[PDB]
This record gives C-alpha cells, sequence and structure tokens, in this order.
C-alpha cells in the first residue's frame, strides 16, 4: 500500500487530525519534540515523502519526483488511505507548498495548512526577489553529483544557522546522508527549480506561514508575498530564531509557535 510505502504512523486520538510533514534532508523523525503536545488532543498521522532514506529506492519515480506535483498527489493518496479529511496539515517547506497544491484540487481534506519557512520559488527574477540568482544556481548544479556531499556539509551550517559539531546538525545530516545519492540529487534540483506562484491565488484553504527572522533559503519578505498572493486567509508570523529548520534546530522557541497555529483557527 502507498501508506506502507511511505511508513505511516497513526498515534494519538481525537475529532481532529494532524497530519505532520517533514521537509527535505528529513524524515518523520523530525517531529518527535512536536508529538507529545498533540497525542492527547489530536489524533496524528506522521509519513515519510517518497525518496527519504527510510523509503525503499526501487519506489522512486525519478521523474514525478522531477517536479512538485507527483508529492501532492501522492499527499492525497495517503490521506485517503487512512480516511483522513478536513485535516490540520503541518508541513516544513517544500512539504507544506506541496500540501497547498494538493489543497486546490482536494480541499474537502485539508482545514488548514501550517507552513514552516515556505517558499514558492528560490530564483530570482526581475520582480521576485527568491534569494538566489540563476547563473550561480547554474554552476552549483553542473558539478553538484560529484560534490553533494562536500556542498551540503558545507553549507549546511548556514542552513541551519548552528554549528558544524551541534546536535540539531549531527540529527539532519544522519538523515540528509540516509537518502541514496541519485535520489537527493533529484529532489535538490527539483526544489532549486520551483515555481509554484500561479497557483497562489487559488489556494483557498487558511495558511498559517512560521518564519525565522533569518533564513538563507527563505527571504524574509516571502512570508508577506504568500499572504498578498494566497486566495484565502493567511497569517503571518516571524519568529526569534534563525535558520531553515527552527523547528529542529530551535525547538524551545518554535514548538509553542506551531503548536498555537494547529490549536487556534483565523477563520469559524
Amino acid at each position: 500500500s502507498i501508506g506502507l510505502a511511505h511508513n505511516v504512523t497513526i498515534l494519538g486520538s481525537g475529532e481532529t487530525t494532524v497530519v505532520l510533514g517533514h521537509g527535505y534532508g528529513t524524515d518523520q523523525s523530525v517531529w518527535k519534540l512536536l508529538v507529545p503536545y498533540l497525542v492527547d488532543d489530536y489524533k496524528v498521522l506522521l509519513y515519510d515523502h517518497m525518496g527519504a532514506g527510510t523509503t525503499n529506492p526501487d519506489y522512486f519515480d525519478f521523474d514525478r519526483y522531477s517536479s512538485l506535483e507527483g508529492y501532492s498527489y501522492d499527499l492525497i493518496a495517503i490521506l485517503e488511505e487512512f480516511q483522513v479529511s478536513k485535516c490540520i496539515y503541518v508541513g516544513h517547506s517544500m512539504s507544506s507548498m506541496a500540501a497547498a497544491v494538493a489543497s486546490i484540487f482536494r480541499p474537502d481534506l485539508f482545514h488548514k495548512l501550517v507552513m514552516i519557512s515556505p517558499t514558492p520559488r528560490l530564483i530570482n527574477t526581475e520582480e521576485y526577489y527568491g534569494g538566489f540568482e540563476q547563473k550561480v544556481m547554474d554552476e552549483t548544479l553542473r558539478s553538484l553529483d560529484e560534490n553533494f556531499k562536500s556542498l551540503s556539509l558545507g553549507t549546511a551550517p548556514l542552513l541551519l544557522a548552528c554549528d558544524l559539531e551541534s546536535a540539531a546538525m549531527q540529527e539532519y545530516c544522519r538523515t540528509l546522508f540516509n537518502m541514496r545519492p541519485d535520489i537527493a540529487c533529484c529532489i535538490t534540483r527539483m526544489i532549486c527549480g520551483l515555481d509554484l506562484r500561479p497557483y497562489l491565488g487559488h489556494v483557498t484553504v487558511p495558511c498559517h506561514i512560521i518564519q525565522s527572522s533569518n533564513d538563507i533559503m527563505v527571504p524574509v519578505a516571502v512570508g508577506e508575498y504568500l499572504r498578498k498572493n494566497l486566495g484565502g486567509p493567511s497569517v503571518v508570523e516571524v519568529m526569534p530564531t534563525e535558520g531553515h529548520l527552527p523547528h529542529l534546530s530551535m525547538p524551545e522557541v518554535t514548538i509553542p509557535v506551531v503548536l498555537r497555529h494547529i490549536r487556534q483557527d483565523i477563520t469559524d
């Protein structure tokens, strides 16, 4: 089953289901400090996206996972298999955006989206600043495959805003380097090529946008851009954190913020 292939795990109990979707380089274990605050109040579904190192490489379709939509459609199938609807979806970056796209097709499946460090696109244009320049990205990606480890290790301390020797960095690298290298490079290229801007005005489910104050992958202005372009109601909360994975690296600040957006609706 698709749920088995995504290592679905169910916990808790409750009339409402929270779905936790890890982002790039991690797996559902990233949520281990949040879960205790949910288990008494909600049913919780956790899953691993296809290509995480905990998943079977034989199921990784390089054509489908070269664009984000494959992940969106896989998410719908997982929710359906577990008879989940009107869920509270909590995702980190690409997973939150995969859920946003999914919610256009299946708004019945989503009550709200809680989005940690989302961005609809990385590559700058004349009118949009994503943080990355096309011609630099082209150089980097040309030699990505043979440099995947050295580039990833070299950049991870700024990405995460924590020291190479820290517990958070040990944990991120454990899962990052668990991916098969060719799969990691496929997902990496997919992220780098994102342009989800055309979808945003059709997203109507409420969106709760949680950001670090300093994130090398998400210019702070992207949060406002999302509020102004999403088609439904949203809230933007910038936290006194640094790094792209503040749920991993700064849980003492981040968990309470995530909880509050899970627990408190902005509409009805």
